């Protein structure tokens, strides 16, 4: 009707002319123009994704990690007050709108946190955008991170009302039944190139949050424009997230709900489930690291600036998709960085 | 070849500056010019949907049933009557392209019925047209809704037979099999916002019938232009239902078949099939999801009406691959979701 | 170019004054050849011999005689046929030595209709074979197969063709757009050699890939003034074959005339389909299910359903919502799966 | 973003008119200026492909076997040799860009090598140009095939390196991951059909490399301007194969991987997965079926030679159901088809 949107699976990148080898390109990336991180990599607010452990962990990696909110303000900024407590390591904290919203940040603020994440499900909404006005009021030097968007308008709204970078996304999420219940949202690549763009119009870097599910995914993320790319389910089932393990019928697994679930509210637009034990955190955002670097190679980008650049995009189909993925054959040994 | 139509699957929303909150918005429609609803539902006019006990739960929950025509004349007069008696309530009746078709109608409007649906497979027929203005001719102030049609030269048709309103869908049924035993439909998206968009100018209200299976859905029927949504499947497993509730492998059931099934028919080609669904429940419960997830969509447009709504609505069209990601993936889903499943 | 079959496109719904028993199904096959209705049985080992070739011109159809025997023994079924009262029958032949000794066997046996099937009746030998048998019989029948293009209908109609068969890689036994990468989408390839064969008088014939009622009403909708299928029609009792048990379900062999088994590099299968039983109440659904279609497009006669079809594309989403969703069904239909 | 790019079976050739048989069809194909090969058809440099054994059976069949690299130099050399000692046979070997490339190179130089392929996952980089000019200008009679590309930008670069073949595809391999973990990579066959369209301009032939199931496949490849086709998947569950036949529940196998899977790199991360084919028997059969799959492809569109094929080829786009379509469906399949699983 107005047009048709795509996602991560209806694209490939197509490779340039290369003067550099994978292990000579440089991870670099802006978060906002004051906080700089070695790895374009954020770990997902959720009661199941990131606290203290992970927090700490990803800080380590080069990335960062945001704290979720669904705990109490006292928790909560004991929960950074660890991550800071153990050398100069990058925090995030997650803060809503509420009615106790400026005591929450408050708290954090006084327990040194370098990121405030100002999500939503709806972003480009009256509550989000007088609240970060309201923030940027008391504290014009914190940095603030509001969403979730999709839409070049609302980022332009959002760095009006003095946002430093913006998340995007509204129903990639595995765990997200938004566009379900809802029937709002728009494909993540498709939302991603289009804030992106007008974030750079106005200089105010945009996340990929939702929907990514390879290291591959994360590479078209970055090529269009996105300066860092947020994931749960990635890294839900690490070592460092929250939950204990569960076995199942011989394996491992680990809990991972949305934050709109029914249980992490104790009319939902997310689900709860359970996925597999993956291990220590360092293990998977090597392989992350690994395929990012790879894609940046066969395309000739030394840095995440000069791979925005250059990249070029083709739309495959459902035949091509098939091509893509391993196929007419029985996978004896897992790979690391598949399935 | 002529174009290419949409379903709801194949389309989203493009969310709007929002300075509304879902339970701050309205979802008073208007069904026909003098029949308003204060929510955009309504139960399907079948022989396991709708009956008297269905009816009075829709009316008291904002919308309105619709009486089937699947028993005898003097039955449907008491199954409205009935509603009619507990409370002043909204309640409808079906009318087929019969023999009988005015001493049906001359019953029901007798049991004081507001609004008369004359519902066929093929609602741009000469019977229907014919029907309407016979009917409009005896009763000038009788509410009628005409359906089923899928292209705007049937509004055209109807309207200017006297019809105060039109249903829209051929195919989109849970049970149909229209579009694979006779080969003819539209896809419902693009059936029901071109005909809405027809029915605008004429200032003749739209209904979007059929295929509708979360409460997204709606609020995409809605946006395209339609003033209520029409569900029996939804519905079906509820316990104001018509119906036993039947016991398969442990769980609870319900039968649901088309009306155009073959059970359907002895009742009094086929074009239907018959199945269960899940007993879902009190009708309440369900309303309940259905409302919270269109208010939410209403939140997300910052549309404080439904007029509003379809005056700032903008689709996207998604592929089989958006489609993946529209829904959850890459995780077992272990607890129950209320409104997803 | 983008090519459609017939699960890709819907019907669009039009003003109708006619009801569903009212409909003509009345078609005209070749000049001087009409049927009841516009349903044919495909010339296949495992579908058609006298057995099915009479019940099909008795719901008003025809039968076409399966060339895979002896020269003696397919003029005895034709035969057969003719001898059950004046009964229409089709025979095929092939591009080979003994073409025109089988020719005339058939003829002598009196005949209405001859076929020329090849998996590419676009080429020369076809072309000769037609020529070659309309010098010798000017009145004789002739249907061509198999073409998927306008190009190929010109050549066909200018050898003295009657009808042309369209139909290259839908068949449900068929590899051919696989082991050859050869094909065209039926719709598009009917829908274009339809409008071809209007501006010559020359009819064409939608064969393979039928599955419902529904979509023999797309190839009618389309142009084509007949259907040819053999996987509606297989598994009927009036099919050739024994019956087999495989696990307690009642089978029948249905195969490809370029399988493995019908050749004793195959462009065919060899499978096993469910036992139908009688070809009456096959035909009974799918008279009515295609009277349906029409009563919605308000055609009185086929050549009526051609002249104001509208089509429309769907995508998978809306063949999802087509097809009966989000139930489990519990009976049967005796008109869907 | 750029136009759609197409896969194999996303397209459909049209029959044209035909005065030629499949048994009167020729297949000879130049795979360089200098060399001709009998059949258009290449095994994979691969561990689990190709070796003396295959290259030597390939060879006899009318194609040609490249020998992987995953083996000492002196050992590369000696398969070498045993394929050209055997009998007046073609042997293709495989050299990656490393320090001791030129030493390899005059290895299998010594061991009379017909033709050089320089394997590499991204032919249009720097590396792979100075490597083909490096051995040109030391060998400028030597025949040498450059890959894996998938633009025509980079056909250019390489014949302008000096490059007498081109290989392309960039992750359409079976066995392959890199479009999922590198998110790079371009549909086959439109990758071949846009290098082949600049290797016309240029003089230079291209191959179609990995994604290939069926004989129809490769029709379209050569259809599309390759020069011949490059398979693993179908070759590797050959008896010529290297890997014993392993067994599993009354089923015979064979062990097949890609070159950038981890036990075939033996922390790295891999492009490419391991796992287990069919055992297909003989190559001679697997040819044979191919062969006649082409030969009958050909037939179709009235093509005598492979460069009639590409001249007259039209194709056709179809959609998801097309596909359901051109398969076989709605039958169960009993007997085992020898070009058909
Ligand atoms: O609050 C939720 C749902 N919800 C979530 C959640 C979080 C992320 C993604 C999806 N949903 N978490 C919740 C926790 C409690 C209650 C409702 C919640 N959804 C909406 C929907 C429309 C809105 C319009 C304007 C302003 C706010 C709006 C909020
Ligand atoms: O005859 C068959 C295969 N085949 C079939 C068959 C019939 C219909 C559809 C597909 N295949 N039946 C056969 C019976 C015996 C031998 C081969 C057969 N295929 C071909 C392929 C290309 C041709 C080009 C020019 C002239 C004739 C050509 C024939
Ligand atoms: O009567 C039914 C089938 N049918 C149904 C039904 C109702 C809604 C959707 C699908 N089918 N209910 C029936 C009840 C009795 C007999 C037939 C019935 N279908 C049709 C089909 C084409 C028509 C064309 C012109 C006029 C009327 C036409 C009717
Ligand atoms: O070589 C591999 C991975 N790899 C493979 C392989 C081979 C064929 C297809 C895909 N991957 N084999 C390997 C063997 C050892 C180590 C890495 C390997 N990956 C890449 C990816 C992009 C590049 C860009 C410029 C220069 C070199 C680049 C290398
Ligand atoms: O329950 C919810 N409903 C919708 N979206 C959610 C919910 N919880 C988390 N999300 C989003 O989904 C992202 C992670 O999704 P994933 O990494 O693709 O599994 C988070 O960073 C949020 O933006
Ligand atoms: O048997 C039938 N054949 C085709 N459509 C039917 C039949 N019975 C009911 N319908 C339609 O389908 C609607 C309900 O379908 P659903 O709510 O989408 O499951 C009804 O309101 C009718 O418009
Ligand atoms: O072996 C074969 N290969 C390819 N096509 C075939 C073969 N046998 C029959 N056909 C075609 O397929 C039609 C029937 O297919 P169906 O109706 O789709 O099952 C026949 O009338 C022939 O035109
Ligand atoms: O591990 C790998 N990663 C990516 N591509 C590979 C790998 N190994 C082999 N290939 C390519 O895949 C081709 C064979 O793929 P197939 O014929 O589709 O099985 C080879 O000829 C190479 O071009």
């Amino acid at each position: 009707i107005l047009k048709t949107a795509y996602t991560f699976d209806d694209v490939l990148l197509v490779p340039n002319k290369s003067e550099v080898l994978p292990n000579e390109v440089s991870l670099k990336t802006q978060l906002t123009k004051k906080i700089q991180l070695n790895i374009p990599l954020m770990s997902a607010s959720m009661d199941t994704v990131t606290e203290s452990k992970m927090a700490i962990a990803m800080a380590r990696e080069g990335g960062i990690g945001i704290i979720h909110k669904n705990m109490t303000i006292e928790d909560q900024a004991r929960e950074v007050d660890r991550v800071k407590r153990s050398g100069g390591l990058l925090c995030g904290a997650s803060i809503g709108v509420t009615n106790d919203m400026m005591e929450r940040v408050d708290a954090v603020v006084k327990a040194k946190v370098d990121v405030i994440v100002l999500d939503t499900a709806h972003g480009h909404s009256k509550g989000v955008i007088e609240g970060v006005k309201r923030i940027k009021a008391k504290y014009p030097e914190l940095q603030v991170i509001a969403g979730n968007i999709a839409t070049p308008e609302a980022v332009r709204d959002l760095a009006e009302a003095g946002a430093d970078c913006v998340k995007v996304g509204i129903g990639p999420g595995s765990i997200c039944t938004t566009r379900i219940v809802a029937g709002v949202g728009v494909p993540q690549l498709t939302a991603v190139m289009d804030c992106a763009e007008e974030g750079k119009k106005l200089g105010i870097p945009v996340i990929a949050d939702g929907g990514l599910k390879y290291s591959g995914d994360i590479v078209k993320a970055l090529a269009a424009g996105a300066c860092a790319a947020m994931m749960g389910s990635i890294f839900a089932g690490c070592e460092e997230a929250p939950g204990a393990i569960e076995i199942y019928q011989g394996r491992s697994y680990k809990v991972y709900r949305g934050m709109g679930s029914l249980g992490a509210m104790a009319v939902p637009e997310g689900v709860e489930g359970r996925i597999a034990y993956k291990g220590h955190l360092a293990d998977t955002i090597y392989q992350l690291i690994g395929g990012i670097k790879s894609g940046m190679g066969y395309l000739g980008a030394p840095t995440l600036e000069n791979l925005y650049e250059n990249a070029n995009f083709v739309v495959q189909t459902s035949a091509g998709f098939r091509e893509s993925h391993p196929h007419d054959i029985n996978i004896t040994k897992e790979a690391p960085n598949y399935s």
